[PDB]
């Protein structure tokens, strides 16, 4: 979506996953949709050093509104979990020096069972816009054919352009195409900065599993269209909840890297594991997913429960992921020619790899005919930095 | 089995889902099968506490044996991989106060494609016990007929008791079976000490659900057939590896002490976390498998993706597994009377109430009429020990 919004991948925070639908405030006050949830993640969004790593989205999800729009046709923060409004809550979140992220629906309802803005579109993005909201989550649910489906999505992006305010637009549209419709992806690119194209994240290797492999095996048909101000959404990071070994973690750390995706946190921030945090705000990690460059990596290639997963950078480097799939046994030992890596000229005349996970660990010069071996953890991924030897010495 | 053995669940540690048939001692010295991974293992055992837990039995699992029988026709260690021989370590085990498991295969080969001991039955349970071997785990592999399958079990059984020594007799019939038809269990539990009856665990909260399913589904036919002496076998405790969230293996820890199972870790002993260490050392959770009751627990009820197992212990004690099955979101509130647990008894008048994970509190006194609330994190499982208070009386 050319609104010179998403350069890179738009890191935050979105309570989803971790918090879903939770409208009861009076048995669980610390874990209901509230705006006291969101000022406290806003906190440590900042005092944990979440903004300076890049995350700077603090996004609701579904089950903020109340059960009707006002008596001016206007959607309404619920008058008991929101009471100060969403305007109060999004200067709060601005004094932080975070942006606010909000959810709405292009159907009758969104998928909680609470109004859509079909029909409202306008007023919606108008009131998006003067609240001070600075992204919107447009969901698919309750839409009774695609024609619509496409509609909405494309009023509202347009909506939202007309309110003259930068709003990061994230549309559910493709999601809602799979499995018998080929989603136009030109066009949701013109209209979206970022879309979620398969099923629900949630705290499982399965589901995680499920996504990579949906992506790999849609690749040649998604890869390509993301970059700048365009990006494929395989959904939030749930590393740091409940659900995941450390391997997997790191696996979807690594790999949301690697595919370029959004970055949205989906958890407790003010009950985070130093772990977690430390990988969530791994530096070089984000730094490959942040690559100016926006080039979406791919699957190499696949097989004997190995995946190598590679990504061009800017300055012509790469990064490569490998994954064993394995979930048997211990640490099992693979290995790659370099001459393979980076369509063959990542490490030619040579290239110097740095391992950024599990640990990072530089792992020297490789010339263009060497091998590279590695041993990985069971559902673990070794991340790499492929730096050319010849662009190096160019200062 | 009446061989007066595994009066409570075997306890212990088996190679297998850590390491597998890794052969490759060159490239992988540290990780291949060799005398010296058991070794090391064995040491460990003791140096650690694990013996103390009650950790006694080291495990050979596959690929230990050479590719054939000497010219006497007996399984052989490996030259290369066991150059002292299964004698010497069984020794080794035994000097630190452990006893000696090892693999063999009821058919004509081995899972992994080594010698079986079809037609070897005599030969190879004389062949252990000469060597003082203490525990076989007999797999299921290459066998063309369950009339086969049945008689090498009862065989191997036979000739074992035959040797005169005590092994702990580890058959994995009723799992082979399961494919082809339903498994006579009192016919296995005359002849087995434990019985593995499902698929192989692997590194994985997939495949502990799998498990878990599996046998609350099938909990009917074998709750009841386990007792001292005859035990259903869930397969090893891969706390401590790699695949599974804490939560997970607090799950694991938790359900396999409610299902009386063997406990055989498998996992490296050399490379443990404190916590993975603190979890299957928990003294409090291996006293509720070890319960002497030897009464298996089993499921009571499930839904809105909770469950609640439960098993009566000595003492008129019982122990109360919750586990959360949901997995999106956080920890989730779930509320049952305890009226409903213990058949009603072991809150009648009250009971007193321990949690013992994720994490070991006194929750207090609760009266027969009286609700328990529980936060469980999703994948995760809330374990309870219940005293009646009338026994806190006596
Ligand atoms: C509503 O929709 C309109 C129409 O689509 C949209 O207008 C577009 O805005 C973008 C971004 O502001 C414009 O793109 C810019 O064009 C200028 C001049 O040609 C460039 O110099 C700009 O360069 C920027 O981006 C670079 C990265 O590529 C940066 O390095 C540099 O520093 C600049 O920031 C930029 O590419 C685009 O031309 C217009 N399109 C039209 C037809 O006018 C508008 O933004 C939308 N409004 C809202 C509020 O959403
Ligand atoms: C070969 O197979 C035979 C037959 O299956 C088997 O003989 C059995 O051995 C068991 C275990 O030693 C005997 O059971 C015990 O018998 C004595 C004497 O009557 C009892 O005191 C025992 O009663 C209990 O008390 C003990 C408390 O210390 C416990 O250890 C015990 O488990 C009981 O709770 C106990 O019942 C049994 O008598 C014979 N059976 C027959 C029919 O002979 C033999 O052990 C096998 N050999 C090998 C080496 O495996
Ligand atoms: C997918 O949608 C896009 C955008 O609507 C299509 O690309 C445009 O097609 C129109 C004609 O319908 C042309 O006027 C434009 O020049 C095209 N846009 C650009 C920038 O190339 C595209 O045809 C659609 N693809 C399919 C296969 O339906
Ligand atoms: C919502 O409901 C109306 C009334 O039945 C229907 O005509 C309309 O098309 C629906 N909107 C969408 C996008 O599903
Ligand atoms: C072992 O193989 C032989 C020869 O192929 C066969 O006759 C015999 O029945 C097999 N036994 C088992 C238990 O599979
Ligand atoms: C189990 O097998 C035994 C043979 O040892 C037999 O006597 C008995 O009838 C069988 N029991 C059932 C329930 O089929
Ligand atoms: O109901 C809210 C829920 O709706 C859809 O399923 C979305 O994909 C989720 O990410 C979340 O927004
Ligand atoms: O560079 C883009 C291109 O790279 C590789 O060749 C992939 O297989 C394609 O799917 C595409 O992503
Ligand atoms: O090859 C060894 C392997 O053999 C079978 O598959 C068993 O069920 C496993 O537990 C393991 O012992
Ligand atoms: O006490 C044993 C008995 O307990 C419960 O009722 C189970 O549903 C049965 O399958 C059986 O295990």
């Amino acid at each position: 979506l050319d609104n010179g919004l998403a350069r890179t991948p738009t890191m935050g925070w979105l309570h989803w996953e971790r918090f879903m639908c939770n409208l009861d405030c009076q048995e669980e006050p610390d874990s209901c949709i509230s705006e006291k949830l969101f000022m406290e993640m806003a906190e440590l969004m900042v005092s944990e050093g979440w903004k300076d790593a890049g995350y700077e989205y603090l996004c609701i999800d579904d089950c903020w509104m109340a059960p009707q729009r006002d008596s001016e046709g206007r959607l309404q923060a619920d008058p008991q979990r929101f009471p100060h409004g969403i305007r109060q809550l999004a200067n709060y979140v601005h004094s932080k020096g975070l942006k606010l992220g909000i959810y709405a629906d292009v159907g009758n309802k969104t998928c909680a069972g609470f109004p859509g803005s079909f029909g409202y579109y306008d007023i919606d993005a108008q009131t998006f816009a003067d609240w001070g909201v600075d992204l919107l989550k447009f969901d698919g649910c309750y839409c009774d054919s695609l024609e619509n489906l496409a509609d909405g999505y494309k009023h509202m992006s347009l909506a939202l352009n007309r309110t003259g305010r930068s709003i990061v637009y994230s549309c559910s549209w493709p999601a809602y195409m799979w499995p018998f419709q080929k989603p136009n992806y030109t066009e949701i690119r013109q209209y979206c900065n970022h879309w979620r194209n398969f099923a629900d994240i949630d705290d499982s290797w399965k589901s995680i599993k499920s996504i990579l492999d949906w992506t790999s095996f849609n690749q040649e048909r998604i890869v390509d269209v993301a970059g700048p101000g365009g990006w494929n959404d395989p959904d939030m990071l749930v590393i740091g909840n409940f659900g995941l070994s450390w391997n997997q973690q790191v696996t979807q750390m690594a790999l949301w890297a690697i595919m370029a995706a959004p970055l949205f946190m989906s958890n407790d921030l003010r009950h985070i594991s130093p772990q977690a945090k430390a990988l969530l705000q791994d530096k070089d990690v984000i730094a490959i997913n942040q690559d100016p460059l926006g080039k979406q990596g791919y699957q190499l290639r696949q097989g004997d429960n190995f995946e190598v997963w590679e990504r061009p950078l800017s300055g012509l480097a790469w990064a490569v992921a490998m994954i064993n799939r394995q979930e048997i046994g211990g640490p099992r030992s693979y290995t790659i020619a370099v001459a393979s890596l980076g369509k063959g000229v990542a490490c030619n005349p040579a290239c110097f790899i740095t391992q950024l996970l599990p640990v990072k660990r530089k792992l020297g010069f490789y010339e263009w005919t060497s091998r590279l071996r590695s041993h990985i953890n069971p559902t673990g991924t070794v991340l790499l930095q492929l730096e050319n030897t010849m662009q190096m010495s160019l200062k």
